[PDB]
């Protein structure tokens, strides 16, 4: 019994036979397994839990972004038979051919640079693609909303405070008026109008865009691996949730909005709809939510006060990018 200290299982044997690139060696590597052959050519395998109609989908929509001109992606490897996967012991495996490079660094602005331009271009070359395959924004947010409040109010009546509850009691204020002021954002006409709009027009948004997933190579460009969660999306929801990572890790440097932002607008021009809506998202205090919700209704972990100490810390210089962006949508 090894319990959390458990190694990744590796990949059986059986399914790496399947496939004919005459594999030498094999370990885990984070989430994915690499396999290399006799001359060192690497190979990605990925051991999902995607069922295989989701799987054929998601290569069906990469060949048709790269029919448009994409290139940001791992390209799959098919078996021997020319499958896509192999299916065994309830596991969907994928294969795809190694991309060189290191996860991006969303403090640096040339990394979201090449992000934002590798998302905008995905977004862009699976336009109309498979459209109402399978939204409701507002609703997610209201709900969280709802129970922020409810965990500061739990956190009020206690005898005995922490010094998590006390930092989450001294900034209500703030929380309530980002929330009120992000789900108004919600509710305006011109948000709607854009992601109804986007939901018309389709075009895919990857939705896991973590570091680990964007791959910024030696030729200065981000290459995208991981789709298993993209699907049809308002563009709004890539370029908010980049842009709230980094901003974040950069204590809201607008450099970083900035550079995101051009590279957007350089493969679709950004309306003013679709900033109000990145701005709806933004302004939500999500992070003191999601930290606040594992606190109360998971359990305490030391780090949950590390990441609200850090969040106050950057409070003001949040604040202050938020303040100027507000204005900045309204004198495009
Ligand atoms: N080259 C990536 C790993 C990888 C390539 N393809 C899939 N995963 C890294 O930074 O480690």
């Amino acid at each position: 019994r090894l319990g959390s200290r458990s190694q990744a299982p590796l990949i059986p044997q059986a399914v790496v036979s399947k496939y004919d690139l005459a594999i030498q060696q094999r370990h885990a590597d984070g989430n994915i397994e690499v396999w290399t052959d006799s001359k060192g050519r690497r190979y990605a395998a990925k051991r999902s839990s995607i069922a295989p109609a989701h799987c054929r989908i998601m290569v069906q929509c990469l060949r048709h972004a790269q029919e448009q001109g994409f290139t940001k992606f791992a390209r799959f490897v098919t078996t021997s038979s020319n499958a896509p996967y192999v299916r065994h012991g309830d596991f969907t495996y994928y294969v795809t051919e190694w991309v060189s490079g290191q996860p991006a660094n969303f403090g640096l602005p040339e990394h979201v640079a090449q992000t934002a331009y590798t998302l905008a271009q995905f977004h862009e070359a699976t336009r109309s693609f498979r459209t109402d395959w399978k939204d409701d924004v507002f609703g997610l947010f209201q709900a969280r909303w709802r129970d922020l409040r409810q965990m500061w109010l739990g956190a009020d009546r206690k005898r005995e405070k922490d010094a998590f509850d006390q930092l989450l009691l001294s900034m209500r204020d703030e929380l309530h008026r980002d929330a009120a002021e992000s789900l108004a954002l919600f509710e305006d006409r011109d948000v709607i109008a854009y992601l109804e709009a986007e939901r018309s027009s389709g075009g895919w948004c990857h939705l896991d865009v973590i570091p680990s997933n964007c791959l910024y190579t030696p030729q200065h460009q981000v290459v995208l691996i991981d789709f298993e969660l993209a699907r049809p999306a308002p563009r709004a929801l890539d370029m908010a949730h980049l842009l709230r990572r980094s901003l974040e890790r950069g204590n809201w440097d607008g450099h970083l909005a900035y550079a995101c932002f051009l590279h957007f607008d350089a493969v679709r021009n950004i309306p003013k709809s679709e900033y109000r809506a990145v701005e709806a998202i933004l302004r939500f205090p999500y992070l003191p939510w999601r930290i606040a919700h594992a606190r109360y209704h998971f359990a305490a972990d030391p780090s949950q006060l590390d990441a609200l100490q850090q969040y106050a810390v950057q409070a003001e210089k949040r604040q202050a990018f938020l303040a100027s962006l507000r204005q900045q949508v309204e004198h495009l």
